[PDB]
């Protein structure tokens, strides 16, 4: 792959690192996202470690609900990252433009986010910064779980504080060491948000909210069905032992759930299913001078 290998359309986005770009592949007319980050930046801002970390994950991971990286390579300035094109935009916009979600499709989106779990889980891979904020809609409707830059290969238990405050678990804010269940902690929150409008524990402030987090009743809004009230609590729960998904059956008591019945996991996972809402219709790359940076940027 070489930037001669595509012919850029249009900028999608600024991030803190660079722009990403619209590319159409000029050998197979397929479409792409160019994330660009400028090594000058990465390093000032001490954050080139979490910039390979998230390549390495990306290597090692495919899922149809996971997104895709096709590869990587790099100029003289910056770092290139080739990723699936997702047309349709983060569950979170799609959230607050309808208020909440209702049952079922809160029930669709929540069975592909479990699915992805699943395969994470099974390598022993947590994910850590579940939102709504990172899940991407595809054209046909489908789910895309993004930004691998929080995900780590934990085989028994970690350390790091990480997330997203309201989704956020327990037992890191409260420094103790923790597996691959803070994953179904966070996914209890992303489905309690997906029915309320709004996350459990939140509060304008911070510390007012690892101190709910901490500290606080669970209490669910009248329209929550009995199944969803026993999840979340099974799920939403400050002590590990009864924890759904770090049980004697790890994901299977979770996909088990009555609230998940009439799931065909296989049916699913096929893409072979119909979706709940289908989403509608400088800059001086190449440049090759001598790079300060390189020795950090070599597996690019």
């Amino acid at each position: 792959y070489s930037l001669q290998d595509f012919q850029i359309l249009r900028t999608l986005g600024t991030g803190s690192f660079g722009r990403v770009h619209l590319i159409r592949s000029r050998h197979n007319g397929r479409y792409y996202a160019m994330k660009v980050l400028k090594k000058e930046i990465v390093v000032r801002l001490k954050q080139v470690e979490h910039t390979n970390d998230e390549r390495l994950m990306l290597s090692i991971v495919t899922h149809p609900f996971i997104i895709r990286m096709w590869g990587t390579f790099q100029d003289a300035q910056q770092i290139f990252m080739i990723m699936d094109y997702i047309e349709g935009g983060e569950l979170f916009s799609l959230l607050r433009k309808s208020q909440r979600f209702p049952n079922p499709v809160a029930k669709f989106y929540a069975a592909e986010v479990c699915l992805a779990l699943e395969y994470l889980h099974s390598k022993d891979i947590i994910y850590r910064d579940l939102k709504p904020e990172n899940i991407l809609l595809d054209k046909n409707g489908h789910i895309k779980i993004t930004d691998f830059g929080f995900a780590k290969y934990v085989p028994d238990v970690t350390y790091t504080l990480c997330g997203t405050p309201d989704y956020i678990a327990p037992e890191v804010v409260s420094t103790k060491p923790y597996n691959k269940s803070i994953d179904w902690w966070s996914f209890g929150i992303l489905i309690y948000e997906m029915l309320a409008g709004y996350t459990p524990f939140y509060d304008s402030n911070t510390m007012k909210t690892y101190e709910k987090i901490l500290n606080a009743e669970l209490r669910f809004p009248p329209f929550f069905n009995e199944d969803v009230k026993d999840l979340l609590s099974r799920l939403i729960t400050r002590d590990l032992s009864q924890r759904l998904g770090n049980l004697q059956n790890g994901t299977e008591d979770v996909k088990n759930h009555p609230w998940f019945k009439e799931v065909v996991w296989e049916k699913l996972l096929s893409r072979n299913i119909e979706t709940p809402y289908e989403p509608p219709i400088d800059i001086n790359y190449g440049v090759q001078g001598e790079d300060p940076y390189a020795d950090l940027f070599r597996d690019f």
